[PDB]
DNA sequence: TTTTGCCATGTAATTACCTAA
DNA sequence: ATTAGGTAATTACATGGCAAA
């Protein structure tokens, strides 16, 4: 896929939901997928990355 | 779905026993000895490693 | 017994998500 | 972003077995 940008809002967002819960279920990535206009992919991408920069 | 012969799954175990995680040499090893391709030897493992949790 | 028919089961393979590089 | 290997949960099959006329 593709290598993409986040807008500011969809940032905002994502760093408010991993701020709660490091890890996403199903349909939270679901949801935050119809609401941010992301890929699911992209989601599951970001946190991956954001929960590996946190343990170094 | 392959169905391994009789001295393909006694290779098998007896490995297994001696170390029930693969490296990816002595994948290579097995495979090139028993004629298994490395995919069907990775994928045994990890299912026997799966069915010894139950019990 | 013989024969016919269904189904429990062991197991190879697939899928989704994780970490670590 | 991609990649490999791991775990856990399923699925899809080849079988052997038991039931019963």
């Amino acid at each position: 896929r593709p290598r993409t940008a986040f807008s500011s809002e969809q940032l905002a967002r994502l760093k408010r939901e991993f701020n709660e819960n490091r890890y996403l279920t199903e349909r939270r990535r679901q949801q935050l997928s119809s609401e941010l206009g992301l890929n699911e992919a992209q989601i599951k991408i970001w946190f991956q990355n954001k929960r590996a920069k946190i343990k170094k």
